[PDB]
């Protein structure tokens, strides 16, 4: 997902031949080697290899053990030193593309807020405000595209939009 | 309440992703470097997160450490400026924060009068005081509001303020 990529690595220069079970025992032995596991039992989850491009990914079971990982960056595998980056869809700062959603007439419900939404896009993370007591919408939401390149297309094509009589208000949320 | 919900508060915009246990850890240390405590241990006793709608609601362990963490408002955590309010049904004593308002127009009558005080927020409360038999204005009234946290701004923008020939005074009633 989005803190699912706060849970991934890429591994570049991988030897040839190697299966994925094998790259995750040995990046498994390199976390409790270099003691930089959390808890007890194995930080690397699941391992995805690419072959004909010679790279890989790492899943990890933890945000902070992927972080600690990235100290792997050189590290020596069957004789090859091991590239270790971030996946290129890497938050730094988690949130930052969370969209707020005003003035929204207050009949819509999800599956018609969400199809204004989509139509730039999937999203990975949507609500619509309600009153708890009543269930009728706030007339407010809040999102998170999958890819988050198109937020500020969002945010162009929706921010002042009429719709009915009410005027959209579209922008990162903070 | 009315003696409900007195050791909870509501905690809005919390930064993306934290833990139950980082926010207690957070609050408990503020209380402490702030000065806010009242005993040895920790104030704080658990914080119930909503990841969806990202708030939570802190449990403190007395009555009076939960009315100096109010203080907190505004404070910065991860990035975030968080937002500190009491629960929505917890409610103060009945006339905890009641309003004289003196000098006023006796021409004027309830109506002409709740126009002024309502342009700051809803009134849970008011009353003009009549000359009961002939019905007509003694010039002073009493008022409530829904939300406590308007009283000061009704006293900010009202009190002293000139009307007609009068100053206005406006001022808790006790």
């Amino acid at each position: 997902g989005p803190l699912g990529s706060a849970r991934r690595l890429y591994v570049g220069n991988i030897p040839f031949g190697i299966t994925e079970e094998a790259m995750m025992d040995f990046f498994n032995a390199q976390m409790r080697l270099g003691g930089l596991t959390q808890a007890p039992g194995n930080p690397v989850l699941a391992v995805q290899i690419n072959q004909d491009k010679n790279f890989a990914f790492l899943e990890f079971r933890s945000v902070d053990e992927t972080t600690q990982a990235m100290a792997f960056d050189g590290i020596i595998f069957q004789g090859q030193s091991l590239k270790i980056r971030r996946p290129h869809v890497y938050q730094p700062l988690p949130g930052a593309h969370k969209l707020f959603i005003g003035g929204l007439p207050n009949y819509l419900n999800d599956d018609q807020v969400k199809e204004l939404l989509t139509s730039f896009g999937p999203l990975k993370a949507f609500n619509l405000v309600k009153d708890s007591a009543t269930g009728l919408s706030k007339g407010y939401a809040f999102c998170e595209y999958v890819d988050i390149n198109v937020t500020d297309q969002a945010i162009a094509g929706l921010n002042g939009m009429q719709l009915g009589d009410k005027k959209l208000l579209v922008q990162r949320a903070s």
